[PDB]
């Protein structure tokens, strides 16, 4: 009840009772909140409510102090002070942006913009509020009761009447009933249990409403520059394989935190694992939001770092299969590979946070909370995909608003930029270089002459809101008969539903752009499916075409993105 004011840190007894997080507001700040917003309930030891029996006045602007108690205009004694006067609310020890964050429903881009252009304590307030709102929204959706079981991977579902049904994809994970987490894909529908269970009829699934803990740590610890490499000890015998990165590795040592922008295939993993070889005694925690991102860092580490000094941290509430070739849950190994949400309370010489475009400010805060470290390294690419904002339906969230790291990378630039793509045929490198990297990304590879574009709008059907384009798949089927080398190709599209149909008709393995991120494949077939802001997003497009090492076929719906592809055009 006695805390610090989220805006100016001043001590007070005043929390807003109208904010979902109930932040401590100082007398001067609590005023400027309650006089500008629909937020009128002020809490303390005891609520600012009229003490008169049966009186329902809770609005602080309609309330007065009479003795050591509070009353409305109808009930106050002759000698009474209005609680709200002289730009203050009476409390012990006696902001536009705070107001917009406190009251917004988080459905507008402008909400996320302000949650990332504000002060550092407001970014945390913003982040808890957003996450709180995100969780209280999961309650809104309807329960999914099993009507009948078909096979070991398919069933039919009965939904709760009166409550909406949540988008059916791999994004939305339910907890079954505690028979383990589950996912669903398209009256036949496909069931995928984290725990293999003989699906029982009647049993129900509900969305995993996890409790939003308060944040304490900043998103970014304040920046420190050093004259000399602080708290780390470099090698002189540094493998030629990592010689390119020595000056960057010395930058990491001469700052508290550092930002690395590495476009696809430019050596992010190589740089991350290369940091351990350059500072060989240093204890490094390797963290990212997703199991895949951490598992990619584990695969790199397996190749170059001693396996006896590596641990993959796994939460006992195990969700997906992940990396098995380390000692599991040894927190005290020199090398710890762990998802943000599972991080132990520990210390480190270096923390490497990877896939930073996918991090929220909640995630950035948590990492600073659990890991006290000499150096924080932030790796990823603001031209790649952000974390889905499940509440955001209006406006598009630009890369400079993804999180504080991306904001820095897009405003003052990254500390370090990996400038040469070694994965992709030049046709792909030249396209994305112009599109999102201001022509600063260079091709190592030659043009493959295996990169093709076809402008084919086809016909757009919808599985609810998820888009399908059968004719675009028809064009792919036709291409495959004439191009048998592409038989091995991964099929990629911005929509699960399109992927479901392409799986059945083509037999290619299938991936959404968003799930493709971090992976690479010899051949990619991309069907844009629709012309929407989702399918035309330049970051998503960037990720889609940079998955390929040898060949790509893009069936396009959008003239702009089609024309920009520096590919050989096909006919039909
Ligand atoms: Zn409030
Ligand atoms: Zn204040
Ligand atoms: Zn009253």
């Amino acid at each position: 009840a006695v805390g610090a004011c989220v805006l100016c840190n001043s001590q007070t007894s005043l929390r807003c009772g109208a904010c979902i997080r109930r932040p401590f507001l100082c007398c001067k700040c609590c005023y400027d909140h309650v006089i500008s917003t629909s937020h009128k309930l002020v809490l303390s030891v005891n609520p600012y409510v009229c003490n008169a029996p049966g009186c329902d006045v809770t609005d602080v602007t309609q309330l007065y102090l009479g003795g050591m108690s509070y009353y409305c205009k109808s009930h106050k004694p002759p000698i009474s002070f209005p609680l709200c006067a002289n730009g203050q609310v009476f409390g012990l020890y006696k902001v536009t942006d705070f107001n917009a964050i406190a009251t917004c429903d988080w459905t507008n881009a402008g909400d996320y913009i302000l949650a990332n252009t504000c002060t550092e304590r407001l970014k945390l307030f913003a982040a808890e509020t957003l996450k709180a709102t995100e969780e209280t929204f999961k309650l809104s959706y309807g329960i999914a009761t099993v009507r009948e079981v078909l096979s070991d991977r398919e069933l039919h579902l009965s939904w709760e009447v009166g409550k909406p049904r949540p988008p059916l994809n791999r994004n939305y994970v339910f907890t079954g009933y505690q028979i383990g987490e589950y996912t669903f894909e398209k009256d036949a529908v496909v069931y995928r249990g984290t725990t293999t269970y003989k699906l029982n009829v009647g049993d129900y699934f509900v969305l995993t409403s996890h409790t939003v803990m308060p944040l304490s740590a900043p998103t970014l610890v304040p920046q420190e520059h050093y004259v000399r490499i602080t708290g780390l000890y470099p090698t002189l015998n540094i493998s030629d394989e990592f010689s390119s990165n020595v000056a960057n590795y010395q930058k990491v040592g001469m700052q508290k935190y550092s930002t690395l922008q590495g476009p696809p295939g430019t050596g992010k993993s190589h740089f991350a694992i290369g940091l351990a070889l350059y500072y060989p005694s240093a204890r490094i925690v390797y963290t990212a939001c997703s199991h895949a991102a951490v598992d990619a860092l584990c695969e790199k580490a397996l190749k170059y770092l001693p396996i006896d000094k590596c641990s993959r941290i796994i939460p006992a509430r195990a969700r997906v299969e992940c990396f098995d070739k380390f000692k599991v849950n040894s927190t005290l190994e020199q090398y710890v590979f762990c998802t943000v949400n599972a991080l132990p309370e520990t210390t480190a010489d270096i923390v490497v946070f990877d896939e930073i475009s996918m991090a929220t400010n909640y995630d950035l805060s948590v990492v600073n909370a659990r890991l006290r470290a000499k150096h924080y390294v932030y790796i990823g690419d603001p031209a790649q995909l952000p974390a889905p904002r499940t509440l955001l339906t209006k406006g598009t969230l630009e890369p400079e608003y993804f999180n504080s790291v991306c904001r820095l990378m897009k405003t003052i630039g990254p500390d370090m930029f990996l400038g040469t793509c070694r994965r992709c045929p030049a046709e792909i490198v030249d396209t994305v270089s112009a599109l999102v990297y201001d022509n600063k990304l260079k091709a190592h590879k030659d043009k493959s002459a295996q990169c093709f574009k076809m402008f084919y709008k086809g016909v757009i059907t919808h599985d609810v809101s998820s888009a399908i384009n059968r004719p675009q798949i028809g064009v792919v089927r036709e291409f495959l008969t004439r191009n048998p080398a592409w038989r091995k190709a991964v099929f990629i599209s911005p929509y699960n539903s399109q992927n479901a149909v392409a799986s059945k008709i083509l037999g290619l393995p299938t991936q959404t752009v968003d799930s493709s991120q971090g992976s690479e494949y010899d051949y990619v077939i991309f069907t844009q499916t629709t012309e929407t802001a989702h399918s035309c997003n330049v970051n998503r497009f960037n990720v889609a075409i940079t998955r390929a090492k040898v060949g790509i076929l893009c069936i396009m719906s959008d003239r702009d993105l089609y024309d920009k592809l520096q590919f050989t055009s096909l006919e039909i």
